[PDB]
């Protein structure tokens, strides 16, 4: 019936919180794996996006070097848009 964005397994950052929605149960599970948050995981998302939809052509590590700060978060949300019909990786 209506719209609906909750589970009954225990979450880690976003639960009791906006965006948590926003996400598809993709990128659901992606936060709840990189213990992250939906405005924020919005936010490095966004910046990925807009940083690979500008150009065209985005390379990985780039990313690594772009937004978060580490590597192994850029490199789960990076691997998402990558590997999915939104950025790139060359």
């Amino acid at each position: 019936g209506s719209n609906s964005g909750r589970r009954s397994a225990p979450p880690l950052n976003l639960t009791g919180l906006p965006g948590t929605e926003k996400l598809n149960e993709k990128e659901k599970e992606l936060c709840q794996v990189v213990r992250l948050v939906p405005g924020a995981y919005l936010e490095y998302k966004s910046a990925l996006l807009n940083e690979c939809h500008k150009q065209g052509g985005l390379r990985l590590a780039q990313a690594r070097a772009l937004i978060k700060i580490d590597v192994n978060k850029t490199r789960k949300i990076y691997d998402f848009l990558i590997r999915e019909g939104y950025i790139t990786k060359a």
